[PDB]
């Protein structure tokens, strides 16, 4: 589907100023009526577009937009698809499985059909593909994903970001991002993450205003590095990193595996990513479940 116009559209409105269809139509080369039409779409996307008869149209606040140019600008190789508007980042790659290479990617700020459980540009969506030579992963994998993501965020300045075994990023004990892995029966995986940029906790909301093009870029970079590191040394190289980032480490949690709630103190992960729950002076690992403050 061709979504160009509204994007071009959104692009003008970007500068959080006022814009009249007359104004607009000029530049776009179309009926104000045409414009009204597209304006509606942005609206459909959850875009915030105000309309003052006398005034014209505008956005409540300037916004930043993905820009492949910028993104690919700071990137050395690998295919990367920038689709501000899309069904789902994961699906997109899932769909192209035979045409990819580990590292190929896809970036969006709007998902019209996200997999795994949100207004345009309020979030950042990233998905990557990787072919693991040897399920020499899974749980390892998700771990590495949150490490890095949390690392990068930090570099750009969000220092209190933390990881939550085994797949979310946390900020002030709130969820900020979410990883999603998908295997395909050499393993073929599709990694996908969503971050809360703006508006249960958002970068904005926490005074952090990162340049999305940058973030986008860093992650891709950093990710491919991480993944190749992992591909040949597994978890080991990250053990210490996990620990420093662990949000719950040493805190009292409540683990929910299927139908049972289990309480205990978190003591991080083992060399395999299993969480280590200490109950009644005993420490044992857990390979699954859902962690939670308590
Ligand atoms: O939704 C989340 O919070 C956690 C799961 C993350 C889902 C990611 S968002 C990018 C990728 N594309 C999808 O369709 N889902 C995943």
């Amino acid at each position: 589907k061709d979504n160009t116009v509204p994007l071009k559209l959104i692009a003008l409105l970007a500068n959080g100023e006022f814009h009249s269809g007359e104004q607009l139509g000029e530049t776009l080369g179309m009926s104000r009526a045409a414009i009204n039409k597209h304006i509606q779409t942005l609206r459909d996307w959850g875009v915030d577009v105000f309309t003052v008869p006398g005034k014209g149209y505008s956005l409540p606040e300037p916004i930043q937009l993905l820009n492949a140019k910028q993104i690919l600008g700071q990137l050395d190789g690998g295919s990367v698809a920038v689709l501000p508007v899309i069904d789902s980042t994961n699906q997109y790659l899932l769909d192209r499985i035979g045409e990819l290479k580990s590292g190929d990617a896809c970036i969006a700020e709007y998902q019209q059909a996200g997999r795994g459980r949100s207004p345009f540009g309020a979030n950042l969506y990233l998905s990557m593909f990787w072919r693991l030579e040897q399920p020499a992963a899974a749980i390892g994998l998700s771990l590495v994903i949150g490490i890095v993501m949390a690392e990068v965020l930090r570099k750009l300045g969000a220092d209190k970001v933390r990881v939550k075994w085994p797949n979310d990023l946390y900020l002030q004990d709130r969820k900020l991002a979410g990883i999603l892995v998908e295997l395909t029966g050499a393993a073929q995986i599709v990694i996908g993450a969503g971050i809360n940029m703006a508006m249960w906790i958002t970068l904005q909301e926490a005074g952090i205003n990162l340049d999305r093009n940058t973030l986008a870029a860093m992650l891709i970079r950093e990710l491919r590095a991480a993944l190749e590191l992992f591909e040949q040394e597994g978890l080991a190289p990250y053990l210490s990193r996990w620990e420093k980032l662990d949000n719950f480490i040493n805190r009292p949690v409540k683990l929910i595996i299927g139908d049972k709630e289990i309480f205990g103190i978190s003591r991080g992960i083992d060399k395999q990513g299993a969480l280590l729950l200490e109950q009644d002076g005993i420490i044992k690992p857990w390979m699954g479940g859902e962690i939670s403050l308590r």
